[PDB]
């Protein structure tokens, strides 16, 4: 890869869209994987992770899969104790039914179910086991604390852990060739995409992964640029509950950078 080159002027456009927002606190970080422009605004920054922490946790399942840990095949238990509110359809189904896992680990993502969440988590030997995991990969502040919906918010991440992340595996580490592409297939097909997916042009495409706890709001995910160019991205904004400012200032930063890097 080439080397991280800070785009300085578009890096202080964005931190003026950002500071001159009262009751809204963003992090943000992207990374050009053929230029090597980075943008870095409170990207180092801990943020309750919502949602966007299943990314990881995808991460670790195929991890297991490859490990020969877990099969795609293999059936999980929808236990009472897994079993959580909020998104998902895994939760009107009787307790104690049991699934493929990779349809869970794939439910886990495109609608973001949280029983599957839980399903996973415990499969894969828990919050510790996977916590482990995600320092091994250099994921400073990415910490499971609690089972999903977690609609306090006590799980953590950042926007650099999430797109550092993303950017390895868009790069071939960590997972095989299967499931890395299995991976991204998956992280195509969300159904939420009124976040970084809104700001992109014509033509490209993105594979990511969207939180919103109501009180905060982010995505992550690796974007391909009709022109050729690939880049990475994270963004999570703390806002009054379903503030529909902080949903907009995620548009309007996934705006500016693709529009900068088309021009670039």
């Amino acid at each position: 890869l080439p080397p991280e080159r800070p785009l300085t002027n578009l890096q202080q456009q964005i931190q003026q869209l950002v500071s001159r927002q009262p009751n809204l606190t963003a992090g943000l970080y992207f990374f050009n994987l053929d230029s090597g422009a980075s943008l870095n605004v409170g990207g180092d920054q801990v943020f309750p992770a919502a949602s966007t922490i299943k990314f990881p946790i995808l991460v670790a399942f195929f991890k297991a899969v490859d490990e020969g840990r877990v099969t795609l095949q293999e059936r999980l238990t929808m236990r009472p104790d897994l079993i959580a509110p909020e998104a998902g359809t895994l939760q009107y189904q009787k307790p104690n039914s049991q699934y493929a896992a990779l349809e869970v680990a794939e439910l886990m993502i495109t609608i973001s179910d949280n029983t599957a969440t839980n399903m996973i988590i415990d499969r894969l030997g828990g919050a510790a086991e996977l916590n482990q995991q995600f320092q091994e990969w250099g994921l400073e502040n990415t910490v499971i604390n609690n089972p999903e919906p977690d609609m306090k918010g006590t799980n953590t991440t950042s926007p650099r852990d999430l797109a550092t992340l993303m950017l390895k595996i868009g790069q071939g580490e960590i997972l095989s060739p299967r499931s890395r592409d299995r991976l991204l297939d998956i992280m195509r097909r969300t159904v939420t995409n009124t976040l970084l997916p809104a700001g992109l042009g014509k033509g490209a495409t993105i594979a990511h992964k969207t939180g919103d706890i109501g009180i905060v709001v982010g995505d992550a995910g690796m974007v391909d640029m009709p022109n050729g160019q690939r880049y990475v991205a994270a963004m999570m904004v703390k806002r009054p509950y379903n503030d529909p400012r902080g949903s907009e200032l995620i548009r309007q930063v996934s705006r500016m950078v693709y529009q900068a890097f088309e021009k670039l």
